[PDB]
């Protein structure tokens, strides 16, 4: 049995749509990409090709298919469905406990920490990492998707595999080396980097929804208060580059333990030199040891 | 709205290192399918990237439908084309002799296709040379025209076969930072095709034998050694029968298959003069 059947579109964009599908009785989610991101639709192909790449916490993948009849191309992926949807959706309609706060970081740090360690699996980057690109699973725990920008490098066999994508990544999570381009193209180490700044935003959304002493901040996305509405490049360069912003830290975390220690990490996920930065793996230690 | 993805797979009609492909359906309809071997993925990767770059569509090139990657408890790739129940030119060649007009018509239609893969449109497409042309990866159709098939190991602007390599490619001198050459190789192996086909073709109540090119002076399965000997060390070719010169179309055929067999790869006709020189036989 390999028959689909659409059911509702549950996502639309410049990037294609999502529709929640049924295959077997079983919900899936089917991507359908837009003609204009057909180089990321290829370069998650070869990322899924990866078989150690599964994990609880990467997107699981079913199928990739490119369909053509006649000057007409489509191009599906099929993975497995989060009713629950983005951590993007989740944290405007919930308030996190410390248990949850934890959980949801921790687990998305497990998988970023598995994307970017080499198993002897490629060691991966992923380039596009946000809150709308992290799913909420009923466990509690999130699962990170889309690797259409992800660059592979193995350290075993010295290969680095950046692709040939010339989409970027979401302009509001770029890291200032990506925002004033002088980030080191041939350098994987650049890349693993630029997620970590990316995974220091998605932190600082996290820990704002988790309360505290009877208070909590509202849902906002990074840099919400110095950039313009849907910012450009340009917006986004001014704030981290010219004016040096980073996310403000809400006073009252420093009363509680546990969002004073997620803000010691965050700040080190910002350092403006990329090398000064948390590795995935000690971000991964440093959330198990916290309570 | 339902997708219909089940593809039946019906018979297996070929096997072999590159995996397998069988006689399917879709929808009633009769599909290809090629099922790679983990061995050869990266042919399956290298036909869907030029696929997901231009989507080819020519009467000589092997009709795409689909690139399928499918989960296991390990990875499946399958390409999904059209189906041509006639085989592979090779196959045919083995149990049919042919007339002028059908080997013309044969030679004409591979030309047309390896012109469209060789040429540059803007707008379009990038010139793509095919790397490894030979009759295994041509199939008949049953309007007497071919189609080229297997863009598995094709670029864009494994080895290939080794029986069918240019002396270029034999001796290692083939110039690989100018895509030309890649089109210089591919006409080479147009031309050992085109020697395949005209062997069957009857002048004279008389016809030869099917038989793979350089059959005569290599063993099956060749080595790169045997190879190169042959082509580059003794430049030797594949023979011209005395009695094709008593025929006007093979005489003009054995004229045209040695100007793809020129040592000098630049010396070699382009697949649009091949074409034009076949618009003027009979
Ligand atoms: C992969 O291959 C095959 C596919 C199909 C098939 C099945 N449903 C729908 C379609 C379709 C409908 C409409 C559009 C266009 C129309 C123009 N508009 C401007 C945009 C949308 C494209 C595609 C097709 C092509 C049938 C086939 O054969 C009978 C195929 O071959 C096996
Ligand atoms: C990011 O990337 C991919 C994501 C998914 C995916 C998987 N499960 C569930 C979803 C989902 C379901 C429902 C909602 C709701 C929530 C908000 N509400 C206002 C309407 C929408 C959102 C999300 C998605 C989007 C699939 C993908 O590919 C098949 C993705 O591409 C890699
Ligand atoms: C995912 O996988 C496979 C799918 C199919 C398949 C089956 N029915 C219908 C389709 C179809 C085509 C095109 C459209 C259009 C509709 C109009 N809209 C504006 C743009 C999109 C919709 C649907 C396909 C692509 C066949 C396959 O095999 C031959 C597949 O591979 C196993
Ligand atoms: C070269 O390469 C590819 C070829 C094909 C392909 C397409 N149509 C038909 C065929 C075929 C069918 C049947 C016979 C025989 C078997 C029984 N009888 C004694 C005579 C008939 C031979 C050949 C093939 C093999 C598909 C591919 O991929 C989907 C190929 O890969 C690019």
């Amino acid at each position: 049995a390999r028959d689909i059947t659409l059911l509702e579109c549950v996502g639309k964009g410049r990037y294609g749509e999502v529709w929640r599908g049924s295959w077997q009785g079983e919900n899936v989610a089917v991507k359908i990409f837009s003609s204009r991101d057909e180089k990321s639709w290829f370069r998650e192909t070869e990322l899924y090709n990866t078989v150690m790449l599964r994990h609880e916490n990467i997107l699981g993948f079913i199928a990739s298919d490119m369909t053509s009849r006649h000057s007409s191309t489509q191009l599906w992926l099929i993975t497995h469905y989060h009713e629950m949807g983005s951590l993007y959706d989740y944290l405007q309609l919930t308030t996190l406990d410390t248990v949850s706060c934890l959980r949801i970081v921790l687990s998305i740090a497990s998988g970023l920490a598995h994307l970017h360690i080499e198993i002897f699996k490629p060691a991966i980057a992923h380039r596009d990492l946000k809150s709308k690109n992290i799913l909420v699973k009923k466990n509690g725990q999130c699962c990170i998707a889309d690797l259409g920008l992800a660059v592979m490098h193995s350290q075993s066999t010295n290969q680095l595999d950046v692709g040939n994508n010339p989409r970027v990544g979401t302009k509001r999570y770029m890291a200032p080396e990506v925002l004033d381009e002088t980030i080191q193209v041939d350098c994987f180490d650049s890349y693993k980097r630029v997620d970590i700044w990316a995974f220091g935003l998605v932190l600082w959304e996290v820990a704002r929804r988790m309360v505290s002493n009877g208070i909590v901040e509202d849902y906002k996305p990074p840099f919400y208060d110095v950039v313009p509405n849907d910012p450009s490049f340009e917006d986004m360069r001014k704030v981290v580059c010219v004016d040096q912003q980073r996310p403000n830290i809400p006073n009252r975390w420093f009363s509680d333990p546990t969002l004073t220690s997620l803000a010691k990490l965050m700040k080190e996920c910002w350092y403006q030199n990329p090398s000064a930065r948390l590795t995935a793996l000690r971000i991964k230690k440093t959330l198990t040891k916290i309570d």
